[PDB]
């Protein structure tokens, strides 16, 4: 409807795939080459389905900060025959707060879904499903089951991936440029 949805759509139409693990279907953001991200609770194994294609996982790394605290981001290298458009220049370099974000989801359950979530707070620490987690962004939208892996964008930046909610608030893990050097 406006420039927020325009940037979100541009990311969804070229830089997402539908990922299926034994723990469900997730929106999966492709970042560059054959490297993508997914929430760590997806429990990626040696094989994953990518748009319903059986795909070998060449590498998977669950990120933690230098306090050895969960970040809830897994970086996956896929044995896919095609590269993603390189979007690393849209990633923030530092932890920050944001105005006027969009959460965008694409699965079998929720195709072509875009949610204007509004103001995004650098929340920091969250006990996420019992696991201490750092670098959490919060937005005041009642997000639901099926939105995990959803991409959070502002005009010009890709800032996080949706990892949870409490029925009133939604929570994303930060994406930082330094994760993809
Ligand atoms: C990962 C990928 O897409 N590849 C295609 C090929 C055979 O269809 C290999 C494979 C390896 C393991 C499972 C499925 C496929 C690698």
């Amino acid at each position: 409807m406006g420039p927020g949805f325009d940037f979100a759509q541009a990311i969804m139409k070229k830089n997402t795939v539908i990922a299926r693990t034994e723990k469900g279907e997730f929106t999966m953001l492709g970042v560059y080459d054959r490297v993508a991200v997914i929430p760590t609770h997806a429990s990626v194994g040696e094989i994953i389905y990518i748009n319903d294609v059986e795909t070998r996982v060449l590498d998977a790394c669950a990120l933690r900060d230098l306090t050895d605290t969960n970040l809830e981001i897994t970086i996956v290298k896929l044995d896919r025959n095609q590269k993603f458009r390189d979007i690393r220049h849209f990633l923030p370099r530092c932890e920050d707060d944001y105005n006027d974000a969009v959460l965008s989801v694409h699965t079998s359950k929720f195709p072509n879904m875009y949610i204007p979530v509004g103001q995004v707070t650098n929340y920091g620490f969250l006990n996420l499903g019992g696991t201490p987690t750092h670098r959490i962004l919060m937005y005041n939208f009642p997000t639901r089951a099926g939105q995990c892996g959803g991409v959070v964008t502002t005009t010009g930046k890709v800032i996080g991936i949706h990892v949870g909610g409490n029925g009133a608030q939604g929570f994303a893990a930060m994406l930082l440029h330094s994760y993809f050097t």
